[PDB]
């Protein structure tokens, strides 16, 4: 396949199967027709109903969709100054559910370095407070499964996560960010404003409450910053998400440093 100043050398995927959920992309070495079992497509650059027109190489980015069959070939074409050229994918299908529920469904975790301090039976770890004035970061990732594959997240009906900030510590209302992350979504989106404005996030200085709804195999990420107000021993901040008759703690212990 020669037009003239481009020759297609090869077009690879990255797996030969496909699968809803997964990652996957098509390479093309030097118009391009997707299916509708590939949603989520990305890299002049155009998206049009599953259509992509734009010593080298292109890679286009896609995710498989609900509607794969296990065992189908599916095609993509690539048409080039007429001259089409069709390859296949072979859809996959795993039982996602059948993987027992062992992933965290929420970790607090925040933007200091870590000491421990030995106890009786154990060390506990501790975000070191180096500076008392700089603001301290804390992070909340709820439904993170491992991180890369969106079928080890959860359906969490009624998810209503609650922070009580430590006493000695004031939260920033204004720093407060809530990331989303869809099922078939590539990026973290920032959905701060759409949560204000639908009655979603309470928040004074001593308290978070985030109403998240049912959360739909939807990875959230939650970042607000606190100041130290009065000197404490230490700070454990206590996050809670409440879903479906269940409550779930995660807990972030900070002590400030010698200064």
């Amino acid at each position: 396949q020669n037009d003239g100043a481009v020759e297609i050398t090869s077009t690879t995927f990255e797996s030969n199967t496909v699968a809803k959920g997964i990652s996957n992309n098509l390479r093309i070495d030097y118009v391009i027709s997707l299916p509708d079992i590939f949603k989520d497509i990305e890299p002049d650059f155009d998206v049009k109903d599953g259509v992509v027109t734009l010593t080298g190489y292109m890679i286009i980015r896609f995710v498989g969709n609900s509607n794969i069959r296990k065992g189908v070939s599916y095609p993509v074409s690539i048409d080039l100054n007429g001259k089409p050229s069709t390859v296949y994918i072979t859809g996959e299908e795993y039982s996602n559910s059948s993987s027992g529920a062992q992933y965290p469904l929420m970790y607090k975790t925040a933007d200091l370095p870590t000491a421990a301090t030995d106890k009786e039976q154990g060390r506990e770890y501790y975000g070191e407070i180096v500076d008392r004035n700089k603001p301290i970061k804390y992070f909340v990732e709820i439904n993170l499964g491992d991180g890369v594959n969106p079928n080890t997240r959860s359906y969490l009906s009624n998810a209503d996560f609650f922070d009580n900030i430590p006493k000695g510590m004031a939260l920033d209302v204004n720093s407060i960010c809530i990331k989303r992350m869809g099922y078939y979504d590539e990026r973290s989106s920032d959905v701060t404003k759409d949560f204000w404005e639908s009655n979603r996030i309470k928040a004074d200085t001593k308290h978070l409450e985030i109403n998240f709804g049912d959360i739909r195999y939807e990875r959230y990420t939650v970042i607000y910053e606190t100041r130290i107000t009065s000197t404490e021993s230490g700070y454990l901040n206590d996050a809670k998400l409440y879903y479906d008759d269940k409550e779930l703690p995660s807990k972030h212990y900070s002590k400030l440093s010698k200064d």
